[PDB]
């Protein structure tokens, strides 16, 4: 009552859920909710993947709404952190200041939570969730003026169900709780500099008891689903085992007692742009713009923009999902053209191409046909010229951001977020082919690509937005490339983004309608082995096709398109079960 | 004493082994005791596959001297053989002109051979097993010739399994060779022969019908359970399908061994085994419906671009197709043949590329074309599109006293102006995969080894492009079977795509097969019939690589 305003600069470990129902929307809405919280409760230093769930029993006023947000009383900084010592406390169970708000014990609190059940359970005898998890790091004082911080921001949002699942190691069960306007104009005013008044009225009938960790916390699927993904090792005192033990005993519960696979109906979602994609669910082409290539492979010295758009037009007619720009090459022992910078290889381009993509008049013809872009750089300040201009919408960074860790910075802004793809690579262009001692060349890359997204999650860069990529032929033998392949599996679990089109390990592989469009004269054998190496490469978009790699970077993308459909028609059954009744049938005469 | 030699005229049913444990030379040593005993012995009605189990040009002179046969060899196709259907029950035949033992003392007398060698024997083997249609008056009159044919041969074990119904179990076999020499020239012209006779004077020791070890080698019950699955002897415990089964249930729940893995099911292209679901080969398509030296050159092209088989075609049938009425099918296709046989032998400077010969095969259902093609021994294989049903006397161009020639079967329905409009099928899948073993029968009941006949679903022939799509889909049905499928450049690929510019087309249908020939390499089809060849192989090279793990 009286601790709760008190002026202590505290710092806070809280767990949240959020959740929605509109899967039109449940992008903006969840980022627009990861905005509020990074804005008006702390700092976001983890996020699970996003889900779609099927429960157990089984406009844009928003763009507005932000531009005329109450500001924080609190700093913002975007600086970046390689760790947090308050959430490697909270993560283990070191010692932490004692809780204000009164605590329950163990069997009090699981009396408690099981009577909710119960309760909620009856009523229910009398659609498909969308969810996320976040670690804030806060400076609110206690779960309690938490919640009312979080009713404020569901109300700010006019769809949405924001829940404290953990704060600190605390175990609190409070029944009854009604909190006057007062009060919660108080909580509030600690932490929002308040200008509005309509709002805390609906408010205060909300809170209607507190319960942390949260009811649901061990009960739901989805939410051991998202925890999982983020504090796999966490231990609770009211939980029986850690977060990982608990969500592979549901699961494997799920097979022995009811014969159902929970993985099932309970996908993983990433998100390339501001759409929903379904893990696994679809190979995309990527269509690759290497300016550098495009311009002065002719021979010729100028850049050419207007054929660059045309080129980025013809890829999206010949079915690329997203198109790849670059201009600083990274092939085998390719020098630069040191006299015209990279960002005046791209901006153009991508300037060019903004312009006639806007030379369309739709309303309801063709709004939705866009083609992601993706820009190809490690460098901060040709990304940062891109997204100030909305020239591109994910970042390929070859060093996985090593190059210059602030360009992640880059990836948030008040209302956006950024995807990108993290590549694997040792050396440059006229090094790499020497770099080639592995320990253990599968699991040395993939121990890399996962310590690089622990470092984006901690900065805040939303889990399912960020892509691996094993970087074929950088610093691997042809024999490790392939190796790499063969052990692609190891990435089920992630959103996966290769590139092998046109590599020389295609060609390592080997013992007419031209699939090279040839830039000059090429001699007869040689067109030869170009054909061999394009097609190598469209059995390995079948390879990748089979093997549910996320997006496939390729030069060909007509070629790669067609492949796709027919595997795709041919795996399109009419009926599953039709193959034995049909047999069954014939034998039956 | 001369029962033996009765001139009864009789036909029986015998079923024989033909094994031999040389690799190399395994098709040309026991397709050689197949047309020994299709001239010695009588008419072959059924054939296994060949297996490769765990447990050298002479031969070409051999068959340019053999002594005739003194019985007729009828070529006219049968299609119902009355003597094999009692046999494949247990139908009632004449007595057995040998004295028979009963079971228990078949039993006893077998178990007391098979002991005796457990322990005298305390490298693969390629079987084949045969039923023949026979003029041999008994089993051990017909043991006598086939050990002549052994002795011909110089290698080679052909045993007897079965014969009619007869239990038999013979000890202390003595025949003077005065005895042999009667029963030889009672089926063969005798015309060296007596510095053979004597060789064969020590082999017969002992005769058991059924043969010791039919229901103790896998190999046996292997081949077996290709020809006669539903068969059980009066000595059997149950019919040979059950004896297979149960000794493949017995090998998996009592040592862990899956004796399939180790047991390799043979399919022949020409003369050299492959192994079934081994490798997708691919077949280069020549349409030369085009002037002899360019087609030719283009063959030499596709074999450098890694097709093992070619398939030259001089009818297209493809859909609605305009006809030529200016050159006949024969005026195409055999001058190109000619050309590229004398343009190959003229490479006999590169002796060391002598092994880099193609497969040839002829697309074709016309008599006449087949004829010149095998007379002048200008082809491997038929590719039969009607499945052999428009003109079924070229079955007998498939076999000569020293040749067996491989054929694709296909299915279709129609001609390529009706084929578009005959769709409806009561099972698709199931309506094909059945008429395609009803034409592999005919084929077998004639005397075509069942291993050198391939199956083919025939896309794009009386099928819509979503029943070429699901044909494809249970591709899974033709697990045991050879399988060659021809989806190059077929209307059906443009129908999977989403939505020179005809150029545009073409190329999306190149590629559109290259998922197709992927799919095949994972389904494990064992030829697709492509235009692009050098395209094809670069798919087949790279998931090959993918699927090979080193260190
Ligand atoms: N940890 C918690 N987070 C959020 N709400 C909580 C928590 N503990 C108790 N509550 C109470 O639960 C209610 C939250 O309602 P909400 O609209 O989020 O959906 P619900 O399904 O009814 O509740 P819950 O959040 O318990 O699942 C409020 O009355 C709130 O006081
Ligand atoms: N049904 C039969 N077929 C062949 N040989 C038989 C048969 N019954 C008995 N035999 C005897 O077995 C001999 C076959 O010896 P072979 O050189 O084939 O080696 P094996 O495998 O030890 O013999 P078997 O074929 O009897 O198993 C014949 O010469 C004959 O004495
Ligand atoms: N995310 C991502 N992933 C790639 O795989 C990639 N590749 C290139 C092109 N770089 C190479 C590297 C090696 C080779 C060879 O060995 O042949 C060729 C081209 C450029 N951007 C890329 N971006
Ligand atoms: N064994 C065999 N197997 C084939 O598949 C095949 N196809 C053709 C060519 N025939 C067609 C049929 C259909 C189509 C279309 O729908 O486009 C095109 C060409 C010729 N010989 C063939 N021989
Ligand atoms: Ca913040
Ligand atoms: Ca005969
Ligand atoms: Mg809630
Ligand atoms: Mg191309
Ligand atoms: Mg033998």
């Amino acid at each position: 009552q009286e601790l709760i305003l008190s002026e202590e600069n505290k710092t806070n470990i809280a767990v949240l859920n959020l959740g929605t129902n509109d899967r039109r929307n449940a992008v903006l809405i969840l980022e627009t909710a990861l905005h509020l919280v990074e804005k008006y409760l702390g700092k976001i230093i983890n996020t699970s993947y996003l889900y779609e769930t099927v429960p157990e029993y089984i406009v844009n006023y928003i763009n507005e709404l932000m531009q005329n947000l109450e500001e924080s009383k609190y700093e913002e900084n975007k600086e970046l952190i390689d760790k947090c010592e308050e959430y490697e406390t909270f993560l283990k169970n070191g010692k932490v200041d004692n809780s204000i708000l009164k605590e329950v014990n163990v069997e009090n609190y699981l009396l408690e939570c099981n009577n909710i059940i119960v309760k909620n359970d009856e009523i229910m005898k009398n659609s498909y969730f969308y969810n996320l998890t976040v670690v804030v790091k806060t400076f609110v004082n206690d779960p309690l003026s938490m919640l009312v911080v979080i009713k404020y921001i569901e109300e700010l949002m006019k769809i949405i169900d924001i829940d404290i699942l953990f704060f600190n190691d605390f175990t609190i069960f409070m029944k009854n709780i009604k909190l006057e306007k007062n009060m919660i104009y108080k909580i509030l005013s600690k932490y929002i500099h308040l200008e509005p008044q309509e709002i805390i009225n609906n408010m205060v009938d909300n809170i209607e008891f507190l319960s942390i960790p949260h009811v649901y916390t061990t009960h739901r699927y989805s939410i051991l689903l998202c925890l999982n993904d983020m504090i796999p090792e966490y231990k609770h005192n009211v939980l029986n085992n850690t977060i990982r033990c608990l969500y592979n005993k549901y699961v494997s519960r799920m097979k022995e007692q009811y014969n159902i696979n929970i993985k099932e109906n309970n996908k993983r979602i990433y998100v390339l742009k501001d759409r929903i994609s379904y893990l696994k669910e679809k190979t995309n082409i990527v269509g690759i713009l290497n300016v550098n290539y495009d311009s002065f492979s002719d021979g010729g010295i100028f850049v050419e923009p207007k054929r660059a758009v045309q080129r980025m037009f013809e890829m999206i007619n010949e079915g690329a999902s997203v198109i790849d720009i670059g201009g600083e090459s990274s092939g085998p022992f390719v020098i630069p053209n040191p006299k015209i910078s990279e960002r005046d290889l791209v901006v153009p381009v991508l300037q060019l191409f903004q312009k006639e993509w806007n030379d369309i008049k739709n309303k309801i013809v063709k709004c939705d046909a866009k083609p992601i872009i993706s820009i190809d750089t490690i460098n901060y300040n040709v990304f940062k010229e891109c997204v100030d201009n909305d020239l591109v919408d994910i970042l390929n960074d070859i060093s996985a951001c090593t190059n210059n860790p602030e360009i992640i910075k880059l990836l948030k802004k008040k209302n956006k977020f950024y995807s990108v793809v993290l590549m694997h690579k040792r050396g440059n262009p006229h090094t790499m082919d020497k770099l080639t001692n592995y320990d253990n060349l599968v699991y040395d890359i993939k121990n890399y690509l996962e310590q690089r997204l622990n470092f984006l999650v901690l900065n805040g860069i939303p889990r399912y937005r960020i892509l691996f990529d094993i970087g074929l032929g950088f610093a691997k033998k042809h024999d490790q490339s392939i190796k790499l392949l063969q052990n692609i599996h190891v990435y089920d679990e992630y959103p996966l983004f290769i590139g092998y089109s046109r590599k020389r390990f295609i060609a390592h592989c080997m013992n007419h309608n031209w699939m090279f469009q040839m830039n000059y004269m090429r001699k007869d054998k040689d067109q030869l082995l170009y054909q061999k190496n394009i097609c190598g490469g469209l059995a390995i978009a079948s390879y990748s096709y089979y093997k549910k790699v996320d997006l496939i970077r390729v030069h060909d993308v007509l070629e790669t398109k067609s492949v796709l459909d027919v595997l795709t028609k041919i795996d399109q059954v009419k009926d599953p079960n039709s193959s034995s009744v049909d047999k069954l049938a014939a034998a039956l005469e």
